[PDB]
């Protein structure tokens, strides 16, 4: 079968300074507020504004404070595997 609303997106940051997304926290509680020009995410094209960020390289964002999720994502930015939920 095919995963419909949970999708895996691989990004290679060797070519990009930044992800080019604004991440907001409101669990599914972290999501994409905007996608910016010139970043790894826009280049890939699969992630959309409003998608929820579930996982980055087997780190799950649930039970994570806001500072903690930034520090984690910061350190990670090898290939980056993002798991996002469309709904």
């Amino acid at each position: 079968s095919m995963s419909l609303n949970i999708i895996t997106v691989t990004l290679n940051m060797e070519k990009y300074n930044f992800l080019g997304i604004s991440i907001v926290g409101q669990d599914g509680g972290i999501y994409i507020g905007s996608i910016m020009k010139g970043g790894a995410v826009a280049a890939d094209g699969r992630i959309e504004p409003g998608d929820m960020l579930l996982q980055v390289n087997d780190m799950n964002f649930e039970n994570m404070s806001n500072d903690d999720a930034v520090r984690v994502l910061r350190d990670i930015v090898g290939p980056i595997v993002l798991t996002v939920a469309k709904c």
